[PDB]
């Protein structure tokens, strides 16, 4: 509990909003775990200070700096910057186990039971469901694993240009091994899927614990009417939760 | 082997073409198992005779007939006709274990190793990957299970208007139980996914054992140029395999 953390990532100010909403949603649902966020120097000082309030720990990662372990890998594969920054989540050995969550996720219920899971546990990716979606995963910080991941990144890159490809390649037994490493889809519910299989969403969507705003269009790319408490024209329910947290908890926090 | 079967289903002539191509693809890849097809009286006599050549067993199911076990359920839920017909796959107790395959699937490699699997084994559905896709599944014929499925169909119907919803509801432990009941996605590769996650298809698509032509547009809805051996404007590779089998093996069979 005290050495377990939800870990997110923001490399800019737009995703910082996501991270702040995510962080707030975790607090709203009374996590007993630490909240940690990987940030980069490209995150402005005001977003950083807001992150320092919402999160227990704000970690600055500067892969553009030569002193960074991932930097050499970035020079080789400069398109892999976000991924390489994300991989620093494994560097957080002050924690024994973390749930990584993308900054464009949103928690709708307490998900501390994720810490029962082992590395690497993740929900299936829609589209290619023998890959896990790397938007939400349970992992164990380890310099060793970090180094191994960096090594694979350097050598092979990523089959999809992002962390997801690399993580699937590295944690490649996921599809065929240990059903407990399949997180229920409701722990990483693709916002695309809330219309991609409408009947299944109708059937099981009320059980959503985490919504993952895949895009294209992120929640902060919408216009939200604070009077009608709804985004302006998907079924907006989740966007509206995001915006309510953003409006209620995050914006007042930033107003300095 | 002798009492195991691939089982498909056709309720009309268009899907009969699918079934004939599927059946042919299974023979082309040298299955040691029986090939069985559920047909309805709505399947014309010429398609039926072709099916009798390709398949070891052609089973006629007429849920419109009062004598059919499913008929009462059809009267109650008449939109569930295709599903109710499909469920008769469980009535095929002359087989100890079957792989049900939709008539719009296509086999690209021998998949007899599916018979190692237990009921209910199926690949994840893209879109909502905690549901299995009912296009391809390993099951054990049983009047008992058939009756139980019919009972659930009668009582609850299907959350998606088709067999998939009902099968997921009935075989509801799939998502959380026994990784061996997750068939690799390559045993039921959604044709939608061959562009939905292009990088993953690029990475793993060459391993495709079964392509499942989800639609909208079925392989027989395309125009195929027999000179260029390609469908006229997806990546057409799989459509072209389908059409080559259709052109090479199925059409000459029907020319009576
Ligand atoms: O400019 C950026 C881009 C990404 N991120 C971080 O990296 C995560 C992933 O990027 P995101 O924009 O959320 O990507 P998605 O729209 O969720 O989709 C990508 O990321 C998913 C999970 O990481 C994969 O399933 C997809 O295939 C891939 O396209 C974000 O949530 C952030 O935490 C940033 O901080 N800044
Ligand atoms: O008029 C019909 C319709 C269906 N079938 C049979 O039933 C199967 C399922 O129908 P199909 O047209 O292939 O549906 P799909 O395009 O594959 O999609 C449906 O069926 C899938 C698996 O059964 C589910 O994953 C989807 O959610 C559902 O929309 C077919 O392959 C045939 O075997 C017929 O014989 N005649
Ligand atoms: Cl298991
Ligand atoms: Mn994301
Ligand atoms: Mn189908």
């Amino acid at each position: 509990m005290t050495d377990q953390a939800f870990v997110t990532l923001t490399t800019n100010d737009a995703y910082a909003k996501g991270a702040l909403v995510l962080g707030s949603s975790l607090k709203q649902h009374r996590t007993s775990r630490r909240l940690a966020v990987l940030t980069t120097p490209q995150v402005s000082d005001t977003m950083r200070k807001a992150l320092e309030i919402v999160f227990d720990e704000v970690i600055t990662v500067d892969i553009l700096d030569s002193g960074d372990s991932a930097h050499l890998t970035l020079m080789k594969r400069p398109e892999l910057g976000v991924m390489l920054t994300k991989l620093h989540c494994w560097s957080l050995t002050q924690y024994s186990k973390c749930v990584f969550m993308d900054a464009d996720t949103l928690v709708l219920a307490n998900i501390d039971d994720l810490f029962e899971r082992e590395e690497l546990s993740a929900a299936p990716d829609p589209g290619w469901p023998d890959c896990f979606n790397s938007g939400v995963f349970v992992y164990q910080p380890s310099v060793e694993t970090y180094n191994q991941l960096l090594h694979v990144a350097s050598e092979q890159g990523s089959f999809d240009g992002g962390d997801q490809g690399l993580l699937n390649t590295f944690f490649n037994s996921w599809a065929t091994t240990d059903i407990r490493k399949h997180l229920p889809f409701i722990y990483n519910l693709s916002s695309i899927s809330i219309y991609s299989y409408l009947p299944a969403f109708k059937a099981f969507g009320a059980n959503a614990k985490v919504v993952h705003f895949l895009g294209q269009t992120k929640p902060w790319n919408y216009t939200y009417d604070t009077k009608t408490k709804s985004v302006r024209s998907t079924h907006p329910q989740f966007l509206n939760v995001w915006w309510d947290i953003f409006t209620t908890s995050v914006v007042p926090l930033l107003q300095q």
